[PDB]
């Protein structure tokens, strides 16, 4: 249903190059790298499994691009061209592509329309940056698990901010002090984290 994540699936943070915690994280689901050491764990903990560069980290990440790379190539059903913001929207399943830097400033609204098969790829082209105290929400039936945000370069989640979705970062993606997340941060780079909660969801 959407963008196979294989076995990236049940990752929280999934990173090359490490995942560098601040404070009272709390990571329900797997978290990995290729071989990078992570650090603050503690004072962050994570309730799945910890695979530092094993069998399940390599196919986990080979995964996690190998989405990254067919949510890229989607045929885009609405071309958003130029727009910078996501905020105060309700979107319907679709390919939404944009070609520059984004901005979510207050709520977003993903509308599954009575269909909980619905599913959202954000094409955007280079940054996304949510702003303090954002929020995705799911209406009539939206399941996080059927988001994805295939984001250019890098991401920066906003102090407070809360996410749904399938996080698949070209590059960085740091969530800021108290930054929530009901989906993934799947970074082709590293992973930077401040007092954060993600949880994995199914669907």
């Amino acid at each position: 249903t959407g963008l196979d994540l294989g076995a990236a699936s049940s990752f929280g943070a999934l990173a090359p190059q490490g995942v560098a915690n601040a404070g009272a994280t709390v990571i329900n689901g797997d978290m990995g790298t290729t071989g990078t050491s992570i650090t603050g764990f503690p004072p962050g903990l994570i309730t799945g499994q910890l695979h530092i560069n094993d069998d399940t980290s390599t196919q986990a990440f080979a995964d996690s691009r190998t989405a990254f790379v067919a949510g890229q190539a989607l045929i885009a059903t609405v071309d958003q061209a130029g727009t910078a913001t996501l905020g105060g929207n309700t979107f319907v399943a679709g390919v939404y592509k944009y070609d520059s830097a984004v901005g979510l400033d207050g709520v977003l609204t993903l509308d599954g329309a009575g269909d909980a098969s619905s599913v959202w790829v954000f094409q955007l082209a280079t940054t996304l940056v949510t702003y303090a105290s954002s929020s995705i929400i799911l209406t009539n039936g939206a399941k996080a698990n059927n988001v994805f945000w295939i984001v250019g370069s890098s991401a920066t989640l906003g102090t407070y901010s809360h996410l749904e979705g399938n996080v698949i970062a070209n590059a960085l993606i740091a969530a800021q002090t108290g930054a929530t997340i009901n989906g993934a941060l799947l970074a082709g780079s590293a992973v930077t984290l401040d007092s954060n909660t993600v949880t994995v969801q199914n669907s």
